[PDB]
């Protein structure tokens, strides 16, 4: 469809060493098969020259035949080296095609928006991408490894048998090459049903055995011995009532194959010998028909799985390009400016309306007023709202209606890599790349040295927690890892703030961690750092106990803020730590 | 080893339609590749046979060569037509046998010790039969489907070659042979090296990928979409640095067979021309060492795969053969007797002393007597060695020291199938077979009629739950079925055990349920089908309160029997219903 074309026009024909790499795979397909076919040529040349009065002309080899005798070995080996430095070259072609398609996929699956990944699943984006590549391989593959040399030598055979011989011989081998395919094609699809019905008996088979020996009590208990004995012994004869069916449809597809050829090539030994009794061939040309045709059948092996596979790949092909065609909905403005960050940070939501499922909104009419370089911390029941206002500002999602404006400026107005620079955020559930500590201590400032790891875990506490684990700072951490509890995770997460030194500052729900102590001293430690540098630090906390110290403290209540305040003039409200 | 001449002495030489198999099969093995020697033979006699002065001597074919040619196309289908209806038939020879030795290893698995059963996997026992039957598969396969017609059609060519034309054409066709399966084996060995240095490298890119798309909030708060995708990038770059060293190899596997083998054709055309030169030879016998050799090259695919799969296979093909060679502890005593079920059935235990791990004893000089048909209990805490009293008296395992007797007879002395029949217990959890309720209550008696199966459901008190099922009687239940709680699985042990009649009753931990209301129910219905028709019946309650109306309750405080006696008499003791 397009999609053929999609990728055939722009991956393999890009830079001028993968265009000659192209080159090269065809310019090695097209001398193999012109040695192919020299093959047959120098045989019936062998066995032309030789066919003399022996006794009175022909005295040596190496004098009457051996030119043609080392040329027919030599096309013979040129004819499959070329084949495969053909196929190791394409495989490079195909796979640095692949490797451009993959990569680019990827980034643009990365620049998608936060509501695209939220409503796929983990492993849903991952495998399209690695089925698209699959599909994209076996395509690729497919034609220049076996449907176009195939087509191609077919071409050349039958030009051959009509330049030499006459064009029924290039009937022949046409019917037989389509009949051959058609038969093929057929009968592979037929024993797919067989091959099925083979597992589907051998997985009953299997279940009885392993249902058995699980309840070998009950087995034991009842007497059942021979009983059981007996459904296996009969789930094992439906297997093997279906094996047979399996074996008798390959030995069908096996036999009709070859019967296919053995017809066409017997049809024209008849028809060359014909032509051998009214003088206008001579008994090589009997051997150059034969081994023409007869490598016509060799390469053919592939045609079994082609018409199934193909068209898979295709599907297969066709989602991965599609995930090129999302378009984002986050867009940024043209003619963006990289600003108010020298100035001193200040956040105001102007009367925003925000909310999943846009007819269910969040937020209502929201207004309010983070000063600059101020402690400030939003309170609230959890579920109440609170959760979106890093998605607001961080710019993941658009407010309905709105504004938010850093410094008296448009969030929608700046570059969006300059607002997302500018955030530092502390999540509620600190993600692990299955990689060492010191690199998930790096991925805040992935240009920072050892040394500036090493600070950034001193100024959040870690390095006695990291020397403390056995390999030291290489520890393998994450799903594959020393698994940590919720507080190094925490301190994992402040570091990385630590090391990226954002101008503004959130804390979204790092009080989620169960235990009380370990959140005290996270609290703590995020003081210090938050303290005496001029960092606007809003923190979204669902007790208001352990951020009763903000500078200013706002409450909502369902997406209004209601009031503004200190420590004990808003535990006038419920939610108090008298029950703890 | 012996495993060979273990498995091609017995199963597939039985009874005389598998031995008439067996011998199709060879047959179709000897004739296939007399005829596939046959194909270069009348070649080599229609390029013989129109070789003549054409214009003197050969007026038409079907008189000069019609017959070589016919038989030709003739001998090339047979060839082929052998193979694949030999193929056939031992697939057939091969799981029969293969089937044989399947349910014969099932039912020595179903016979042996439940300590054998209890100390291995519940899936290392099936495996072991699936893999040992699919090396067995793949032993009789690859010796009839390859390496039998293959030596033997190594030796039928250097025989030809030998007789006609001279040894050193045998010893060619011997030395290329035997060239080119080192090279094959050798080379396979290598590139398995390749190919798992590429599936490593490509799970490494897959690895990067999902975790970055899993991590995608984590990419995106700290900027890190370029560092992803050129992570991303070095990983894919990774994976096709080994996929050219996979494709590499391949050439150079394929290229250098095809290089052994046309240099053995080149180099036996050349003494080929040597002795038509010579006049020994003919044009025709060029052709038939062309073709014999080249039809040697060609059945020669499964050279890759033997080496390491016949090797797996013989480990895969050894345990499943030593599953069969553990011996049963339980021994069936010589002169067996089935008797004391006419007589009223008691229980005396003499001095029994029994444990798992036979240094720690679990029953210590336990002695102990079960009236003739009374209802009688053992009571204690859990864990004090109750729930062995099952696995003696339904001797699934023997006491270390002391006797049991079933009405003054010793249980070791009586057929343990006649104990098994005699002995019906409710055990503590319930299995189910992953099928129907009505065969689930069949269990106990699988010769009971669906009349008996409703009959027996009814005075468990079943039928009303199995009606409100969907489905009805046929209501798939377990695993993979109608969840269904507690006390209905424990009113289906109730009904396989009103099903299966037996003249002693156990009810080992039936009220394991944590509702009290359903076990009340529970006890009830056993209390009523328990009574009035003489059925000696122990429970093993971990509660006294609920089998307190036992005739007789003995206690058990560590493997003694301590007193015997009655209801209010016996919660004197601790664990009282207080608490309750």
């Amino acid at each position: 469809a397009i999609i053929k074309q999609m990728s055939r026009y722009l991956w393999p024909k890009d830079s001028w060493s993968d265009k000659a790499r192209v080159l090269l795979a065809l310019s090695l397909l097209v001398g193999g098969k012109v040695l192919n076919v020299h093959v047959p040529f120098y045989f019936r040349e062998i066995i032309d020259r030789l066919n003399i009065d022996v006794a009175a002309v022909g005295g040596t080899v190496s004098a009457v035949a051996g030119a043609v005798i080392f040329a027919y070995g030599a096309s013979r080996i040129g004819a499959v080296v070329s084949q495969e430095l053909r196929n190791a070259v394409f495989s490079s072609v195909a796979q640095k095609a692949i490797r451009r398609v993959a990569t680019q996929t990827f980034g643009h699956l990365l620049n998608l928006d936060l509501s695209f990944h939220l409503s796929k699943q983990t492993g849903g984006l991952t495998r399209a991408i690695d089925r698209g590549t699959k599909g994209i391989s076996y395509l690729l593959t497919s034609m220049v490894f076996h449907i176009v040399p195939t087509a191609l030598e077919i071409g050349m055979v039958c030009g051959i048998l009509t330049y030499q011989f006459g064009w029924e011989f290039a009937a022949i081998t046409a019917a037989t090459m389509a009949a051959y395919t058609a038969f093929t094609i057929t009968t592979t699809a037929w024993r797919t049903k067989f091959r099925r019905q083979a597992n589907a008996a051998d997985n009953a088979a299997s279940t009885v055995a392993v249902d058995s020996l699980i309840n070998y009590e009950a087995v034991k208990y009842f007497n059942n011995e021979a009983y059981e004995i007996a459904r296996y012994d009969k789930a094992l004869q439906a297997y093997e009532r279906s094996s047979i069916k399996v074996a008798t449809s390959l030995a069908f597809l096996n036999s009709g194959q070859n019967i296919i050829f053995s017809s066409a090539l017997t049809l024209m030994m008849w028809l060359g010998a014909r032509g051998v009794l009214a003088g206008d061939l001579s008994v090589g040309d009997l051997v150059l028909i034969n081994q023409l045709v007869f490598q016509l059948s060799v390469p053919l092996n592939f045609l079994g799985s082609v018409y199934r596979e193909l068209r898979q790949s295709l599907l297969d092909m066709e989602t991965l390009f599609d995930l090129q065609k999302v378009n984002v909905t986050i867009r940024e403005a043209p003619n963006a400016k990289p600003l108010a960050l020298p100035k001193g940070g200040e956040i105001r939501f102007e009367n925003v309306t925000f909310g999943y499922y846009p007819d269910r909104p969040i937020l209502r009419n929201l207004s309010l007023t983070i000063p600059a370089g101020k402690k400030v911390a939003v309170v609230g029941p959890s579920g109440c709202g609170k959760s979106t206002l890093l998605r607001l500002l961080f710019r993941s999602y658009d407010p309905q209606q709105g504004k938010i404006f850093i410094d008296d400026q448009d969030i929608k107005s700046v570059t969006l890599e300059s607002l997302r620079k500018s955030i530092g955020v502390v999540p509620q559930d600190t993600p692990l790349f299955n990689d060492t500590v010191e690199l998930n201590i790096r991925y805040g400032n992935v240009n920072a040295t050892q040394e500036q790891v090493i600070a950034a875990a001193q100024k959040a506490h870690i390095h006695e927690k990291i020397i403390s684990w056995p390999h030291g700072y290489q520890t393998r951490v994450g799903e594959r890892g020393l698994m940590i509890s919720g507080g190094e995770k925490q301190r994992l997460a402040v570091s990385r703030l630590i090391l990226k030194d954002p101008p503004l500052l959130f804390f979204d729900q790092a009080t989620s961690a169960l235990d009380t102590h370990t959140e005290q001293a996270l609290m703590a430690n995020i003081n210090e750092v938050v303290k005496e540098k001029k960092r606007t630090a809003l923190f979204v906390a669902h007790r208001l106990r352990t951020i009763y110290d903000a500078d200013l403290i706002i409450v909502l209540k369902e997406g209004v803020v209601v009031e503004q305040g200190s420590h004990r003039e808003l535990m006038e409200r419920d939610g108090v730590y008298a029950e703890l």
